[PDB]
């Protein structure tokens, strides 16, 4: 690491401890100790420890402020990254191991609302670093290309369920734009915090997007992580969504290979992501459950559900819909957390149905 990039950071720790506002868990874990023992270091693809947390000293509102810039930096620079892990990931100590993938007995899962009446959408999602390249942080120009024909090539020879078109954002049609602006696919660049990460350079050079024929499985190349992964649909079968998603998945790795640490889970850009990376949610009318929020707060913790409510144009009336997703991401399988998902929303279907 040369003394330029070392004066920068200087820099950016006086900043910090001159933002007593600033809340950040940047803040919180990069002590003089720790920082005295990263800011020299580098990692053999040649990103320092300001290309991990530039983004958070410019913003020093950001939550987490740090960010990776390639697989091997959450291993070079682990003292700051796992008390950041542990913080945002509760429960998940600095010696645990993540569970290897395992996508388990897909066929347990069910239809959670078979009668249609509470859950207007399903989503699964998850993310892949692709193995081999950097992260946004640090792709050259002629890697986004590189990773653009890849993506491209693999997800188009996909067949069945999967058939369907790529769209690549450098050199778009305006008619397109607005196709993909309707089926709310499309993607834009990066907001103020991925910009500080140097995420969104050479925009929009080896971003893209793809969607099977059915519009039930869409791809974004480049958005923020290498691959970001949905299966959705109307209605409450997760599982076929889930099945849907694991199908996918497993056909891509087949031809990509992803970047995975055998205690992390799968590596991605922000280490919020790792894990799993898997966010199974649902759009879920609970109107009784809106007014007794006690009940549904106490639910939610139960099976670690995130509940929030829709962000909307005009919803006024539409206060007792919401977006409930599972919170754990780390400590358990792919399985477990899609389970204890679909077990959650489930018991808050039987709830709101004894009110």
């Amino acid at each position: 690491a040369d003394a330029a990039t070392i004066a920068k950071l200087e820099e950016g720790f006086k900043k910090l401890e001159a933002a007593t506002d600033c809340k950040s868990l940047l803040k919180k874990y990069l002590t003089k100790s720790v920082f005295d023992q990263l800011k020299g270091k580098k990692t053999s693809l040649g990103a320092t420890l300001l290309d991990v947390i530039q983004s958070g000293v410019e913003n020093l509102d950001s939550g987490v402020g740090v960010y990776a810039p390639d697989a091997e930096a959450y291993t070079l620079f682990a003292p700051l990254f796992d008390p950041i892990i542990e913080d945002y990931h509760k429960g998940f100590k600095q010696t645990d191991k993540h569970p290897n993938k395992d996508f388990g007995d897909v066929n347990q899962f069910v239809n959670v609302d078979p009668d249609g009446k509470f859950v207007i959408s399903t989503r699964v999602r998850c993310g892949r670093s692709m193995e081999g390249y950097p992260f946004n942080p640090c792709l050259t120009e002629a890697q986004y290309k590189e990773m653009e024909s890849k993506v491209s090539s693999t997800l188009s020879n996909l067949e069945g369920e999967l058939k369907g078109t790529y769209y690549p954002l450098t050199g778009m049609t305006k008619d397109v734009q607005q196709k993909l602006i309707d089926d709310h696919f499309l993607f834009k660049e990066g907001d103020r915090f991925l910009q500080a990460a140097n995420a969104c350079r050479y925009w929009p050079t080896g971003r893209g997007i793809y969607h099977n024929d059915n519009k039930t499985f869409l791809v974004w190349c480049d958005e923020e992580d290498h691959l970001r992964i949905i299966s959705m649909q109307m209605g409450g079968d997760l599982g076929q969504v889930y099945r849907r998603l694991v199908s996918a998945v497993n056909e891509i790795e087949k031809r990509v290979p992803f970047s995975h640490h055998d205690r992390l889970g799968f590596l991605t850009f922000c280490p919020t992501n790792l894990g799993t990376t898997v966010r199974a949610s649902v759009h879920i009318k609970l109107p009784k459950l809106a007014a007794n929020r006690e009940k549904l707060e106490e639910v939610a913790g139960k099976y670690s559900l995130q509940v929030r409510g829709t962000r909307g144009e005009h919803t006024e009336a539409e206060g007792g819909v919401y977006d409930i997703s599972n919170k754990r991401r780390m400590g358990l399988t792919e399985f477990q957390a899609v389970k204890e998902m679909q077990d959650g929303i489930l018991e808050l279907i039987k709830i709101e149905k004894e009110m």
